[PDB]
């Protein structure tokens, strides 16, 4: 029971106002687009798309955003706040943080790849955000193909949709830490992952030191082919040994996944059409509707 | 007047002995294969395939190999000397340095790409080697499409063959200097060549400092996709903005050349078959035969 244009009557201007927020942000720093698409994904995989990822930590507990996979990597919170400030001045206590985040990811898909779709709305905001659930529910870049498939099945998403959605890594960046397993001490037999181009590896070793931590502020684009265009080049790059994350390279290590990649790589419009579906589908995981939850007036804190 | 099996009678073991020389060196350092293929190329473009590139400078004159595009980049000379020592112990004053280098490049194509072809022989060695002619006759990596086409025309090679032969950059390395134009001070409008991947550029900037010179001993593989396999991946990488040299990227800036790339990239046997013909053809530019020139007993020096 989520609908496109939930706010038709209650807040007609909302989708526009969010898109302006995002568009302003994007022109300053185009990295907010990939940032916000990841945020939406990280929302949806813990307690559903309920805005829980946006809550700050307190003295009471460490929230999701301060878990290892989220801090310091997640980015886009200013944008969300600014969209949310706009919307609250226009339709107070009406539009949820959950919908704003779903909307913003959609606006980022448009800005980064000209990918245009519509967003069912009527989500409500949760009151719970636990780092411990973030750790549990967010897949790691060290996952093999089977493990990726099982996260996503865990969220009622097909393998094929897992592959489709991985194409988000067609834009945005990675901290050194996230792929360090592949370029230092990979095995007893070699220092570097054989499934990663030895030239690329050499370059990544020179950019990213062995003592790198998750706070080391050194990043590298996930898609070496078209770093800022949300397109199907990710899938080409994965087939060419140019996949950056272990979880990226995982997609050609299993037959049905490997074929989905070939098709995504072979066909842009086809992947685009698929991506818009998967992400609309992702945006509907264990959502709160009706009277459930609240309309959080400040995204960073429970009312 | 060149024939396959020139030495059938005079030195039947020669082709084998050279292949052994090369094979031994290759197993110690696989970089000698690309090294030798470039050497053959650099021989053939100045005064013909006459062994001229192998001559040392004297107190009299600076030779080809001490010109900027050859020094310090050219490598493979010890290998050639070792094959030459072998062959002279076996068939004194019989096998030319020109043929040994043609042979060696062929042995390197086999080792690096399983590319097997036969080499017509009967070349003789020249007695002249000028740095000034090296500078004149060797194309620079800053060449646009037109300029590349005109070098090769100048040596009676078709544009299509130029494209085929560029495929040699599917293995081997480049010193930073050779592509430094692209990652520092490219224009007034931008620091980096926009036809080169922005992520790649950032990584090359990090490996290769701006103060770099042609003596700076820092190299980067020409083919980021399969750095040590002599295959058609060069051509893919060129189309994906991953072409390393300006002269590499040049090949998709002109419709005719750009279609030759698509073909090479789309079809491997096709490319392989063509490369073997082009290179045999390259090895017959302004060769000396019969009694012309000499059979140089020591490759580094005139008799
Ligand atoms: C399939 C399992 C996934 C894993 C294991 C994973 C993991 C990661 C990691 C480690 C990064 C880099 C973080 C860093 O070190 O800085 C990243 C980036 C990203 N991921 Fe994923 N990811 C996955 C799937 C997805 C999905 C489904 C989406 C969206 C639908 C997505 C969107 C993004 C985006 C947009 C970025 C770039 C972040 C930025 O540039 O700010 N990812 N991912
Ligand atoms: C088309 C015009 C060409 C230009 C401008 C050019 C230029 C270059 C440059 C600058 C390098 C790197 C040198 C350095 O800085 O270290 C290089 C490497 C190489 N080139 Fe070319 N090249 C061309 C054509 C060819 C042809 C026709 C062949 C073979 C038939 C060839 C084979 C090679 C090989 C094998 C290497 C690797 C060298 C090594 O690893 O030791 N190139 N080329
Ligand atoms: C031919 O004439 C050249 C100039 O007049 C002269 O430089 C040549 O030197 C060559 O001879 C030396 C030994 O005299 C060889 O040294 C060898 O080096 C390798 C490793 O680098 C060893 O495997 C080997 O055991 C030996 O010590 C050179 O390789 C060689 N150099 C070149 C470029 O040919 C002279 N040639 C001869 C055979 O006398
Ligand atoms: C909010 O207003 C929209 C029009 O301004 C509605 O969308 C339109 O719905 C028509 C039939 O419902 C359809 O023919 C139009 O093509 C569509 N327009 C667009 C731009 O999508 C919208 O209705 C919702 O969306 C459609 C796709 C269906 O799912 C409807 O059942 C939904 O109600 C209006 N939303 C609401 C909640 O009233
Ligand atoms: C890969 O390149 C080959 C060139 O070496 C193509 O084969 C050649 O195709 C010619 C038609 O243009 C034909 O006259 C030649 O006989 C043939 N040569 C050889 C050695 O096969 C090959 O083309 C495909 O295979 C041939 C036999 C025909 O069936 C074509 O219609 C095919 O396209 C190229 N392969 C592909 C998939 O393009
Ligand atoms: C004319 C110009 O912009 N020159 C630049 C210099 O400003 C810059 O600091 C350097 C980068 O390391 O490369 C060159
Ligand atoms: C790509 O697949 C789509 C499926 O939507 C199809 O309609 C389109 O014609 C395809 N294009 C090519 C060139 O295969
Ligand atoms: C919104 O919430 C956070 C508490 O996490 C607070 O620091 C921030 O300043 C608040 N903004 C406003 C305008 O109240
Ligand atoms: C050498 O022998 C081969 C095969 O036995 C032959 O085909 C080739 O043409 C011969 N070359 C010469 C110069 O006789
Ligand atoms: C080669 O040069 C020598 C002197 O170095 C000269 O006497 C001879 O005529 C030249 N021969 C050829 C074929 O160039
Ligand atoms: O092994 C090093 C060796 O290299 C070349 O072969 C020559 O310049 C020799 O004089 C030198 O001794
Ligand atoms: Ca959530
Ligand atoms: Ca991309
Ligand atoms: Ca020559
Ligand atoms: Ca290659």
């Amino acid at each position: 029971d989520l609908q496109i244009g939930f706010y038709n009557q209650s807040c007609p201007s909302a989708e526009s106002l969010v898109q302006q927020g995002v568009a302003a942000a994007f022109a300053n720093n185009s990295g907010i687009a990939p940032g916000l698409i990841r945020m939406h994904f990280h929302d949806c995989f813990v307690r559903g798309c309920d805005g829980s990822v946006l809550l700050d930590s307190t003295d009471t507990n460490t929230a999701e955003k301060d878990a290892a996979p989220n801090n310091p990597s997640l980015r886009g919170f200013e944008v969300i706040a600014a969209a949310k400030s706009a919307v609250e001045a226009a339709c107070p206590k009406t539009v949820s943080c959950a919908d704003i985040l779903a909307f913003a990811a959609r606006d980022s898909a448009a800005l980064a790849g000209n990918i245009t779709y519509q967003v069912p709305s009527g989500r409500r905001d949760g009151n719970v955000s636990l780092a411990s659930e973030a750790l549990t529910n967010i897949p790691a870049p060290t996952f093999n193909a089977t493990q990726l498939i099982n996260s996503f099945a865990g969220k009622n998403l097909t393998a094929d949709e897992m592959v489709t959605l991985s194409g988000a890594h067609s834009i945005g960046v990675s901290h050194c830490f996230s792929f360090l397993n592949r370029i230092y001490n990979f095995s007893n037999t070699s220092q570097v992952d054989p499934t990663l181009s030895s030239s690329y590896a050499d370059l990544l070793r020179t950019k990213c030191p062995s003592n790198s931590t998750r706070f080391t502020p050194i990043t590298v684009s996930l898609d070496i082919i078209t770093p800022t265009v949300l397109d199907n080049r990710y899938y080409t790059g994965v087939q060419l040994t140019l996949g950056l994350l272990t979880s990226d390279q995982a997609l050609v290590t299993e037959a049905n996944l490997s074929a989905a990649v070939k098709n995504n790589a072979d066909n842009l419009t086809a992947w685009v059409a698929e991506f818009a579906q998967a992400i609309v589908k992702m945006g509907q995981i264990e959502v709160l509707t009706g009277t459930q939850g609240e309309i959080r007036t400040n995204c960073s804190v429970v009312n």
